[PDB]
């Protein structure tokens, strides 16, 4: 499987929002609202890396409430 | 009791405006508006770090003006 | 000749639009959707550094969707 | 007097909007477009350093087409 | 109790050897190789800050291997 | 009166001897050692720039065990 | 396949000859020495995710005159 | 001609004295001490990029007392 952490910027008064999104999906592992230039760090884990790329690119880079997020894929 | 430094930035021209509204919270010791990567440092003193993060949640970053922040708690 | 690439941030969700945009461009080689601080890789190739400049302001920096880029000139 | 040197990130294409109000200001020395994440670096000069304060934060921080700046005043 | 993520940049090709030390600490709750800026991940848990910053400065920052350290406290 | 905060980096295991050296500089109106990137944040005052200036490369500067400062001068 | 670009710091005076050394290794399919931040900018591929893992951390980290990398993996 | 504003961090307290010396330099236009991130700001300007890369890792690169540089090429 493929593990990775999304560092995340959301919309001003929207990070709990998407939080309560992301605690919804099978992909996310443990989310967390942190301080510092990004709202929230989350893992996720999916089957192959192909999957991870439509989940990112679909579903969380789609997220209305989501401003910027950078990636880190673990090895 | 916990004190700590926020160091943030603001839309462009929105500093001061957002500066007065952090000076009448009662967490908020001194704000001023900087020159450099921040426009704005501001000082806070809460009873608990819970205080301090639930400062951050529900009053900094649901107020759209500020955008990116960094915060530094003393130790 | 003058070889280049550009490292771009763009507004979440917006990534393959843009890229399609930009591999229409003639001065662009190739384009990638990246994980990490840049969502965009592009490989340009121009004339002149002059064709370059024009390239970053006439073209990349008119595009609201990209915010932030990086390029790295090839010697 | 004060001598600053002013990083700018403007709107997509304006920055040259940008750049034609800024050579029209006596307080304006120099000034170009860079490649980076800032798109313009302005060279000013003030007589005192309530002055630069008051073009700062009311000629160049209001201008509508700023979207961000950082200013490093120099020794 | 206080949840804290460390990205930590590495001595290139030290990244495995040092986060087996890592996996080692009691503080440490998990620990991965990440591609990106950062070489490493790892999510910490202390009772205070102060034995967070007591774990940084006397097992983080004492290792030679390790760089550069960014913490991101969870909320 | 300028005002003006400096963000400091000193030698490890040296920032509480270097506090109560800045804590005996009638410059210096508030010290405080802090968890993260900086190792303290200072607030200092003088009369005029020209004595800023002097101040931060004269003796701020010239610490030993000081390595980084940033210093944002307040409006 | 999984295509990425690594950006690479290398020890001074040391780009040209890892270059050489990189271009010779068949996961390399472009290597670029080029000007700021990041000395060389390679572009890999290799048949499965698990293959990059091993590349750049048994082959690329291991390189003596290769100090930093960040490795961005394409969509 | 390559015009470039280069930006330095220096050796706390010896800002001054490399200053001297970068004023000496031929390609050095102007050169300033500067209060933020960065201890320096100079600008260059060369005949080609390949002359600049040169400066830099020739005459800047080789100072010890510059500790890092980041580069913005004027377009
Ligand atoms: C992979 S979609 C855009 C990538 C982005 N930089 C991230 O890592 O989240
Ligand atoms: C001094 S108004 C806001 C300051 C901003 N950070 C700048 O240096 O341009
Ligand atoms: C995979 S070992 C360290 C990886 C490094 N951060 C890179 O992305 O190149
Ligand atoms: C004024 S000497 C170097 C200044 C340093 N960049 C600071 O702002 O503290």
């Amino acid at each position: 499987m493929v593990t990775a952490f999304i560092l995340m910027v959301t919309a001003a008064g929207k990070e709990r929002e998407v939080m309560e999104k992301l605690l919804a999906m099978p992909e996310v592992k443990e989310a967390y609202v942190v301080y510092g230039e990004y709202d929230l760090i989350v893992k996720v884990e999916t089957d192959t890396l192909k999957d991870l790329d439509q989940f990112i690119t679909e579903k969380i880079r789609k997220m209305p409430e989501i401003q910027m997020t950078s990636t880190m894929i673990a090895i």
